């Protein structure tokens, strides 16, 4: 180091601070963007540059060449977290800031572009190993593995205590990314919020809130500018439809969302998702963390665009 501040071009330097920032098509800039974010979010001091770079590069290696659940997604998810963190400065511990960005970069490690359901149906070994939140348990495993590679311990300066804590933040963060788990998490959060029992001092409560953050960051493509949103959806469905094909191969009619023959149903399917998942998520998040409100606003914006698609206004 250490007088070695990462910098971005002006337009990026500015726009990176906003929720709706798109990380762009230049793959080779993404590590730098992450490092920037970490340094800004955490400090230049939180990690050994050399170690961090090495870690980042290995993580990258371990993301596959799938249409959606790839390295770009990783970095995209991290950036939304960075925005949250940066707009809610004083709310988060030092350990949290460290762990959370890392969690996000690692949260879909070695993803195959297939759902937990498919894995179960196919009878994949991972399904036997991990009976719930299959892929998520895997992602965490892979994170630990990489952390354990020579010269990849970015956590090396932390005490034994602090280290166990950070890894525990990360584990919970990653597990939260299991959407099946989101619904109940949010319901509880909403109830607490409303009955005024929510208490950020209660770890158990903090956990929940971090969970929701996770989901939020994870779905952040719904919070982009429309053409980004629109184009990312293509990627999302490319995976769904491939899975659909695989379901059919196992002799199972897939859900229509995964049936490429039922493309026509996409817009309506987006509507449901926005309504059932996305909108509530950002709403409760805004309740708990008011400065995250732009995420809710952008989501609503995108809902409306899907309404327009349906009305053939595009
Ligand atoms: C519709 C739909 N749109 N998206 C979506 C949109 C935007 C982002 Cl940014 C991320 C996701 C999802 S994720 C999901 C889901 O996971 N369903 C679970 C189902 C499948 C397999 C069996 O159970 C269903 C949808
Ligand atoms: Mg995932
Ligand atoms: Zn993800």
């Amino acid at each position: 180091q250490g007088l070695m501040q990462f910098t971005l071009p002006v337009r990026l330097c500015r726009e990176i601070e906003l929720f709706h920032f798109d990380i762009g098509p230049f793959e080779n800039m993404w590590p730098g963007i992450f490092v920037y974010m970490v340094h800004r979010s955490c400090g230049t001091s939180c990690f050994e540059l050399e170690k961090l770079c090495r870690f980042i590069m290995s993580v990258k290696k371990n993301y596959r060449r799938v249409p959606y659940h790839n390295w770009k997604h990783a970095v995209t998810v991290a950036h939304c977290m960075y925005a949250i963190l940066q707009n809610n400065h004083t709310l988060f511990t030092d350990l949290e800031r460290k762990g959370l960005l890392i969690a996000c970069l690692c949260h879909d490690l070695d993803h195959r572009g297939f759902s937990n359901s498919y894995l179960q149906k196919f009878d994949h070994p991972l399904a036997a190993l991990y009976s719930t939140s299959t892929m998520e348990q895997h992602h965490f495993s892979q994170t630990v593995s990489i952390l354990q590679l020579e010269g990849h311990n970015i956590f090396s300066t932390l005490s034994s205590s602090e280290y166990e804590q950070v890894l525990e933040i990360i584990r919970k963060a990653i597990i939260a990314t299991d959407l099946a788990l989101y619904f109940g998490n949010r319901k509880q959060l909403e109830e607490m919020y409303q009955t005024g029992s929510l208490n950020l001092n209660n770890q158990s409560h903090r956990d929940r809130v971090i969970g929701l953050m996770m989901t939020a960051c994870d779905l952040c493509s719904v919070t982009k500018l429309w053409p980004v949103t629109k184009l990312t959806a293509n990627d999302i469905y490319a995976e769904f439809w491939a899975e659909g094909d695989e379901m059919k191969k196992l002799g199972i009619q897939p859900i229509p969302m995964m049936d490429r023959d039922k493309k026509d149903e996409v817009p309506q399917g987006q509507l449901g998702f926005y309504n059932a998942v996305a909108i509530p998520c950002y709403t409760t998040l805004t309740q708990i963390l008011p400065p995250t409100e732009p995420l809710l606003k952008a989501c609503r914006d995108n809902l409306s665009q899907w309404e327009k698609v349906i009305r053939g206004e595009e």
